[PDB]
């Protein structure tokens, strides 16, 4: 009812993906790729593809051990296993020239598809990001050290501690956050909550990976892009939101008020608008 | 005993200002200008000078309301007016050519003069700046309030809380905060405590500076720079640090071991090292 979109899957190398995908299949138009946060499903992203849909050809992915997708039990869930099943999944859609748009956790993997292929990039889109390690952020870093780790992984697993608690938490409000939203994220199962346990972790272990990210950021420069920042966000300071814009060559930032975290699910209204225009500008 | 360096003071039309001036006067070398942070004087830097001195022309200044300067009773302590203070006092010591090293506060004011005159920067180098706006990082804005508006004024000039407190709080290694160092920054009296309480205030109102300062970083890009961290530092996050090195062409980031705020004080040996590698680069 919430979710009518057409879904579809692609066996991958490392375990099957779900996938939405929307717009027309005469791919004479760009492509634009959405990457999901934590713990959060390509449903995050329901009203944004709507909207761009008539446009642009929308498609979202599920990554693996998430939402509607293959949980292998040996997935490592590193950021670079995450680049990877977002490469092979472009490559197995036939998508030669896309627009990444990512939030959270898919921010750093879109962002490392750029890295490794600008050349099958459009243009890119970004969101209350994880790019960079994050030292100084002593908010960011305690969760992080809570909700990695052993105990992190067991408080996921047995409480669902990273759905029912700091998912609401991002929020600047709470009304928006559906039941059927909640429910989607919530029917995740007990196994599914180890990769989502790890994440953290992966962020506290990736920093060499952020970093190296961080180092190529001359060279992703000469790729077009928007960077949109929540004004009471958790996961970005605007001392980074700045910092930011100064080094990707060919960027701006733009500030939303009264959002949180979950950005596209708040203020999807003022997203696509913020997508569309990037879309048509370039 | 500490501090025996030769000083100096030029009388600027906002207030005369306090300086060191170590090194030759026979200016047919590049000059270094150090800007201090709060509260502290330009004493922050006496290892950093006494060791570049005989490669480097090495300055360093006292900023209008601070250390051993002039504290005018209507001086406004906008950057926008230290900016000011460090312009004018660049041109009247003939400074053609000058390296810039800032930390804290001085971060942004040698900034905002390489974006104004970058033609007269030889190079910058930064250390545990407030440069963008802070919005992030609660741990700063949470000081930032208690530390900034009528309390922020009130405990400073009462009780020098700034200094008390404060500066003790931004270094690793307190013992490495010698009583000399703990008198001359003390030494400062309860009417120069009022720019010291407008400090982390005029950061708070200052954002539309910092904002603009950012988005001019792409000029400033075309001048060479070092980024100085301390690994537990309260100014800057590793994330700031990250983003500057990739916005800041031309650049290269240092992190430095058991080092808080204050690095100079600290780990001046390691400091000097850095500048003059830059210099000699």
């Amino acid at each position: 009812t919430v979710y009518p979109f057409e879904s579809r899957c692609i066996g991958l190398s490392s375990g099957a993906v779900h996938y939405i995908d929307e717009g027309p299949d005469d791919g004479g138009r760009e492509t634009l790729l959405m990457l999901h946060g934590n713990p959060t499903w390509s449903f995050l992203y329901r009203h944004l593809v709507r909207d761009l849909r008539d446009e642009y050809r929308c498609v979202a992915l599920d990554y693996l051990g998430f939402g509607l997708s293959e949980r292998p039990t040996d997935f490592s869930y590193r950021p670079e296993d995450h680049a990877d099943v977002v490469e092979e999944f472009i490559d197995e859609l036939g998508l030669e020239d896309v627009v990444l748009v990512g939030h959270d956790w898919g921010g750093p993997i879109g962002f490392s598809y750029a890295i490794d292929h600008p050349e099958n990039v459009g243009g890119l889109v970004v969101m209350n990001t994880w790019m960079w390690p994050v030292s100084d952020d002593k908010h960011f870093s305690r969760f992080s050290k809570l909700l990695g780790g052993r105990i992190g992984r067991e408080l996921c697993e047995r409480y669902d501690l990273f759905t029912r608690v700091i998912m609401p938490m991002g929020f600047a409000d709470r009304s928006r956050f559906t039941e059927s939203a909640r429910e989607q994220y919530r029917a995740a199962n007990r196994g599914d909550r180890t990769g989502t346990g790890i994440f953290p972790q992966a962020i506290l272990g990736s920093r060499a990976w952020l970093s190296s990210l961080w180092e190529q950021r001359d060279n992703i420069a000469d790729i077009p892009a928007r960077i949109i920042w929540g004004m009471e966000d958790s996961a970005f300071r605007p001392a980074e939101l700045r910092t930011f814009e100064a080094l990707f060559e060919d960027s701006s930032t733009v500030r939303l008020y009264g959002v949180g975290h979950y950005v596209p699910e708040e203020f999807g209204s003022d997203l696509v608008p913020l997508v569309r225009e990037f879309l048509e500008e370039v």
